[PDB]
C-alpha cells in the first residue's frame, strides 16, 4: 500500500497526513481517518480507523516500521506519530509490561541456576561424570540440564528469528545486535555440551564464554526501564563506534612498541612477543612497570621507548578517548532516546507473534465503530477504531 | 487560600500577580499588595502587605513552598519572586546566619569529640569497661557520654522532623535526603550503645559506621556558603542519578566475569567467588593484576576474559561515566543553583520553628502600616508591611 | 593566471565565480565555464571547461590548492567547490582507490617482514654475521635485505618529495608532517645498516627506532577511510598543540620537585637526579610510591613535597588535560574533517605524478566538447569538458 | 580626572568616547582627541593626543587600569580600546620584548645555579662548612652565594612592590598572585641562610621549599607567549577555584573514612591515624591496596568501608572533578585570554618604572604635533600624538 510504502521508505510527513486525515462531508467521512467524535470541552477525544496494527492487516504498518533495514530516513521518528505513539504506550502499560517483567524474572533465574551449576562443577578429570548418590549433586545435575535447556531455547528462538527476517549479514550486526548475543551465548552452551560428552576437558572453555556472555545479556532487559534503557543504548553505540576506531589506533602503538622492545631485549623471560605485549598493556591499566627488565644493552633506548609509549598512549590516547566520547555523547544524547523508543516497539510486536494462542487482547482500544456513514451504505459496525484523548491548547 | 493554592500547585506567574498587585483608588488601595510609598528618584522603595511569612498566618506561604512534594511545576522558582527573594536574604544576613554558624561550630566540635572517643577506645576484650582512676580516661568517658548525647539529640530531632511532615517513604529519599543521614548516623550510634552494654564486641562495627556517616554529614553545612553549597548539591544529584544507573551496569560486568573466572579456576586460593570478585575489582582502581593466578587449564581462556573485562569496564565504562557526568553537568549547572536556594530557605524556616521562645526577630522589616485607607475605615495601623528598595532602570 | 592567483591566495568566492560562470550568448558561450547542456527534468546535468586539472595546464589549479603554505585564508574550503569536489571523488572511486589499497597492502607486508627480520636477529656478538647454511636464516637474510630496500625507497622518495617543493623548514613540520616520519624511519634504517657493517652492536638502537616509527606510520593509510581518517587527524593536531604546551608545564613541575627531592635525599640509591625523576614520573602512570625511600632527614618535608606534587600534577594537571582536549575537540570537530578532505586530495595528485607512464586515465570525465560555438570559429572539439549531474531543488 | 575616574571605575564606553572624540571646527579641534590627519585611500591613519601613557601624566591612565582592585566592572576590557590596544603592542614588539626575554634568560640561569648548588651540598653534619682547597667546591661556594643574591633581590623587589601599592591582604592573593610566590621563594631562601649559620641541619628543609617554589615560578614567564600564557592563566584560575572547593570535599571523605578505619584496626602498624591516612590516600593515586591489613575483627566492616570509600571518592569525586573543570573551562575560555592581555600590560608598565634611567624610548610613537590649531593660539608643537593606522572597511 502507499501507506506502507510511505512507512517502508521513511517518508515522515506523508504518514502524518495519512493517519490523521479529516473529512466531515457526505460520501467522504468514510474516506476520513481521524474521527473527532467527542469534540467536547478542551479535551478533544478522537478515534482512529486503525488499519495500522498487525491484527488488522497482513504485512501491516508497525511490523514495517520496526523491521526496517535502518537505512531509511527516520525510522526512529515514525513511531512518534500520534496514533501509534500512544497505541504502543497503551499496549505496554496494559498488556506486555506484565509479560516482559516475567521473562526477565525467568532469565534472572536462568542465569543463577547456570551460575551455580558451573560454580560447583567437579574437579576430577575425564568428563562426563557419574552422578553420586548423595542428595547434593542431584541439584547439580538438574542445574546442568536446566541450563542446557536454555541453550536449546535460545538456539531455536535465535534461528526462528533469523529464519523469518534474514537481515543478510550487513543489517545483522547493524541493527539486530543484542539478538545475536543470545544466539552466540546459546551457541557456546551447545559446544560445551558436545565436548562434555566427547570426554575432553576443554568444554569448560565453552561453558565460561557462555556464562560471561550470559550475564552481560542481562543488559537486554534494561529496555522497559527508560532510565536504564536509554543509558544502555549509549553503551551499545559507543562500542560499535569507539572500539572499531579506537582499538585500531591503540593496537598500532601497542604492537608497534611491543615489537620494538622485544628486539631490544636480548634474552630472558620477556624475550617473547606475548610476554612483553602484556607488560606494555599493563601501562594502560595503571600497573605498568618502567624497570620491568634489565637484560638488554642500551638502557637509554629502552626507557625512551617506554616513555615514548606512555606519553603517546597513556596520557594522550586515553585522554583523547574521554574527549571524543563526550563530544559524541551530545550528538547521541537525543538520538539514543529515539533508539530506545523503537527497541521497546520491537518487543511489543514480538510478543503478539508469541502470545497469539491467547489473542483476546490482540486488538487495541476498540473494534466496534466510529463512522456510521459510507457512500456504499452503512458504516456503523466497521473501521475498528482506537479511542484516544487530547489536551487543551486553549 | 487561593494564594496558598497557587503556591502549593506551583503556578508561578499567578503568585507573581498576587504578591505585587497595585491599586491607587478609593476602596481599592486596601485591595492592593505592592505599596510604592516612596516613588522618589530612581530607587523605588516599596512596601509589601506580607501575609506570606509564617509569623503572620497559620499554614502560611513559605512553609507551603518549602515543604512541597517536589512533584510541583517549579518549586525552585517560586522563591525567586521579589518580595520573598529578599525577605529570606534579609532574614539570613540579619538573623539566622549567626545561629547557623553556631550549630556548625557545635557540630564540628561534636565530631572531634566523637572522633577522639573512638580513637582511644580500649583494646581489651569484653565490653563494657571499668573506668580507670587515672585522669586520662575520664576524658574518654566524658567523650563517650557526650557523643551518645548527640546520638540522642539527632534521634528525636530526626523523629520530630518526620512526626510533622510524614513524607510517606517516596518523597523521603527524594527531597529530604541529607536529613535521613543524620537520623541514620544517630541510629548506628544507639545500636552501638546497645551492644556496648550487652557485652558483645560487635558494637564497634556500629560505632564505625556512625562515625564515617558522621563526618560525611559535615557536608550538610556547605549550604550557607554559595560557593561550596551549589557544589555539594551536584554531589547529591550525581549519586541519586549516576549510581543507581551506573552501578547496575558495572555490577553486571563485574559479577558476570567474576563468575566466569571462578569456574575456570580449578582449585587454590582464588577458587571462591568473593576472593576473585576483589581481584577483578582491583582493575577498576588501578591495581589489577593480569597474572594473579596460575592454577587453571586454558591460559588463553583466562586472559581473554581479563582482557574482555578490562576493555569493557576499565577503558570503556569508566570513560563513559566521565562523559555522562559532563553531559549531565550542564543540565544541572543552573538547576542545582536553584536547589541550593531552596535548601537555604528550609534552614531559615526550620530555625523559627526552633527559636520561637525568643521571637522578637520573628517579624521581618516592619509591622506598623503602609495603607492608611480602607473601605471599612482606617488602615493606618495594619498590614504589617515589608520595606523594600529598588534600582534605577532609567 | 588570475584563476590560479585566486586559488594561491585563497580567495574563496572568486574561485566559485570563475569555475561556474554561465553565458548563453553569441561570441560569449566560448567565454562561459559551466555548460548546462542537459537541463532536463529535475536532474541538471552540466559540463565544465576544465583547465583546472593538472593534465590540462602546467602549474595547474589542484596542485596550487594542494601544495599551499597553509597560511592561506581557507585552503581547506577551496576543495569544496562543485567542479573539483566531485572530480576528486570521481578520480578516487574510479582510479586511485585501487592503487591506494595496493600500497597499504604492500606496506603492511613491508612491516611484517621488517618485524620478523628484527625479531629473529642473532644474539651473538660482533656484527655482521655469517649466514648459516641452514634453510632458516636464508629467510632472515632475505628479510634483512628486503627491509633495507624499503629504507632505500623511502629515502629517495622522501628526498624527491623535498627536492620538488622545498617547504623551507617552517612549513615542513607544519603541514607536511607524516611525510617527515617516513623519511625519519628510513633514516634510522640506514644508520642501522652503517653500524651493522661497521661492526658495532649499537645498530640495534637504530633498528628499533626505525621499527617503532614504522608501525606508527601505518596510521598514514587511515586516510582513505573517512571514519578512521578524520579520527587520525585529531591525533595529529592534539600532538602539535597539546604536547608543546602541556609537556612544558609538566616538565616544570616534574623537574622542579624532582630536584627538590634529590637534595633532601642524603645518600643511597635514589640520590641521583635520574633515579628519582623516574620515581616521580611513576605517579603520573599510577605506580607512584609514597614511601619509596627512607634515607633522609625531615620526613614531613619529604611527604609534603610528594603530596604537593601529586595534588598539582596528578589530580590537577592530568585532569586539566582532559578538559582542554575536550574544549579543543569541538573547535577541531569540523575543521579536522576539512583537513582530511585535503589530505586525500594530495594522495590523488601524488599518484598521477607517479603513475604517469600509464596516463590513459589521467583525463577525467570527458575530453571531446561541450561548446560548439566560438567568436573565432568552431568550438565543437575542444574545452575537454567534465560531465556532471545534479539534484532536484524543486 | 574624569578620564581617570572613568577608568578607575571601569566605565567602558565612556572611555571609548573620550579617547576617540573628533572635531573639525575652529576653537574645537583643540578639544578633539582622534586626529584623522591622513584620511587617504582605505587605510585611515590617525593620531591620538595621548595624555594616557604614564610618561605624560602623573597618576596616568594605564597605571590606573592595570593596578585596579579587580572589583571593577571590566578591567579586562578597557585595554581593548583602540589607542591603548596597539600602544602596548607597539611598546612590546619595539621595546620590552627584548628586555623581557633577558630576565627570563637570567632567571633560567638563576635556577640552574641554585639547582646545582643544592644538588652538590655536603653530606657531613654540623653546618656551616669549611670550603675545601680543591677547585671543585669553589664553584659550590660561588653557586651558594649567587643563589642567596637572588633571594636578596626578590626580597626587596617583593617589598618595594608592596611598599607601593599595598593591596591590603584581600586583593593580595586575589590579583597579585604569582608575585607573592617570588616573595615566598625568597623568604624560604633567607630562612635557609639563617639556619645555615645557626648551625642547625634543618636549613635544607627551607632550601628545598625555596627550590620547588623556584622552578614552578618559571611559569611566570609564560606570559609573553600567548600560546603558553593563556594556558598558564587557566592553571591559576583552576587552583584558586577548584582546590578550595574540591579539596574540602575530598578531605571530608578522606579524614572521615580514615578515622573510621583506625578505630576498627585493633593494633599493629596502621593503628595510627597518619599511617592509614596515607593508605587511603593511595587509592586516589592508583596504588590503593584493599587487603593492606588483617589485624582487626569484622572483615566485612573493613571492606565495606574501603568499598564505600573507593566508590565515593575514586570513581565518583575524581570523575566529578573532570566534569566540573570542563564545564568551567568554556566559561574561562574567553575570559582567561583577557586576563593574559592584562598581565602583559603590567609587565610593560613595570619595566618603565624600572628602566627609567634610560627613558629615551619612554615616549611612544610621536611627540611633535598633530593639532596646529587652538583657540588660545598656536598648537603645532604640542599634544604628543601617537601615529596609528587602519583597515579598509570599504
Ligand atoms: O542491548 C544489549 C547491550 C549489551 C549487551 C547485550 C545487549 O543485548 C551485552 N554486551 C556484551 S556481553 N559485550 C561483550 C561481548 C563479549 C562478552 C564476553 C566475551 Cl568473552 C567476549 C565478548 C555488550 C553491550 C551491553
Ligand atoms: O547534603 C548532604 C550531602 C552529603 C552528605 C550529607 C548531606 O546532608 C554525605 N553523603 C554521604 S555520607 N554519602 C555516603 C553515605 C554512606 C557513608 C558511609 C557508609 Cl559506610 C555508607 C554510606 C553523601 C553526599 C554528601
Ligand atoms: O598522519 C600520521 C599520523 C600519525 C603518525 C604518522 C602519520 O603520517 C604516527 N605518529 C607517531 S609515530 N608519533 C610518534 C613519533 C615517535 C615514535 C617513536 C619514537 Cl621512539 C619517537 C617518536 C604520530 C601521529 C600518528
Ligand atoms: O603565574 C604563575 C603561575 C604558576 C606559578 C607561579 C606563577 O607566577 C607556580 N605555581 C606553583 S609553584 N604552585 C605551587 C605552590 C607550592 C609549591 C610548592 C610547595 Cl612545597 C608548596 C606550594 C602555581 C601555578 C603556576
Amino acid at each position: 500500500t502507499p501507506l506502507a510504502l510511505a512507512a517502508s521508505s521513511g517518508k515522515i510527513g506523508v504518514l502524518a497526513y495519512i493517519l490523521q486525515r479529516e473529512i466531515h462531508e457526505p460520501e467522504c467521512r468514510h474516506l476520513s481517518r481521524k474521527f473527532t467524535e467527542w469534540a467536547y470541552g478542551p479535551v478533544h477525544s478522537s478515534l482512529y480507523d486503525l488499519s495500522c496494527i498487525d491484527t488488522c492487516e497482513k504485512n501491516s504498518v508497525l511490523e514495517v516500521i520496526a523491521y526496517s533495514s535502518s537505512e531509511t530516513p527516520n525510522r526512529h521518528d515514525m513511531l512518534l506519530v500520534e496514533p501509534l505513539n500512544r497505541l504502543l504506550q497503551d499496549k505496554w502499560d496494559r498488556f506486555v509490561k506484565r509479560i516482559f517483567y516475567f521473562n526477565f524474572f525467568v532469565y534472572c533465574l536462568y542465569m543463577i541456576i547456570f551460575t551455580a551449576a558451573a560454580y560447583y562443577r567437579p574437579v576430577e578429570g575425564l568428563p562426563p561424570y557419574k552422578l553420586k548418590n548423595t542428595v547434593g549433586d542431584y541439584f547439580r545435575v538438574t542445574g546442568e540440564i536446566l541450563s542446557v535447556s536454555g541453550g536449546v531455547y535460545f538456539f531455536f528462538r535465535g534461528i526462528q528469528y533469523f529464519l523469518q527476517r534474514r537481515p543478510s549479514l550487513k543489517s545483522l550486526f547493524v541493527d539486530s545486535y543484542s539478538e545475536i548475543l543470545f544466539f552466540v551465548q546459546s551457541l557456546f552452551m551447545l559446544v560445551s555440551v558436545v565436548l562434555y560428552f566427547s570426554q575432553r576437558k576443554e568444554y569448560v572453555a565453552s561453558m565460561v564464554f557462555s556464562l560471561a556472555m550470559g550475564w552481560t545479556n542481562m543488559l537486554y532487559y534494561t529496555r522497559g526501564f527508560q532510565q536504564m534503557g536509554i543509558y544502555a543504548v549509549m553503551i551499545e553505540k559507543m562500542i560499535l563506534r569507539d572500539l572499531c576506531r579506537f582499538m585500531f589506533v591503540y593496537l598500532v602503538f601497542l604492537f608497534g612498541f611491543s615489537t620494538a622492545v622485544v628486539t631490544l631485549i636480548e634474552d630472558g623471560k620477556y624475550n617473547s612477543l606475548y610476554s612483553t605485549c602484556l607488560e606494555l598493556f599493563k601501562f594502560t591499566i595503571g600497573m605498568g612497570d618502567l624497570e620491568f627488565t634489565e637484560n638488554y644493552d642500551f638502557k637509554a633506548v629502552f626507557i625512551i621507548l617506554l616513555l615514548a609509549y606512555v606519553i603517546l598512549t597513556y596520557i594522550l590516547l586515553l585522554n583523547m578517548l574521554i574527549a571524543l566520547m563526550g563530544e559524541t555523547v551530545n550528538k547521541i544524547a537525543q538520538e539514543s532516546k529515539n533508539i530506545w523508543k523503537l527497541q521497546r516497539a520491537i518487543t511489543i510486536l514480538d510478543t503478539e507473534k508469541s502470545f497469539l494462542k491467547c489473542m483476546r487482547k490482540a486488538f487495541r482500544s476498540g473494534k466496534l465503530l466510529q463512522v456510521g456513514f459510507t457512500p456504499d451504505g452503512k458504516d456503523d459496525y466497521r473501521w475498528c477504531f482506537r479511542v484516544d484523548e487530547v489536551n487543551w491548547t486553549t
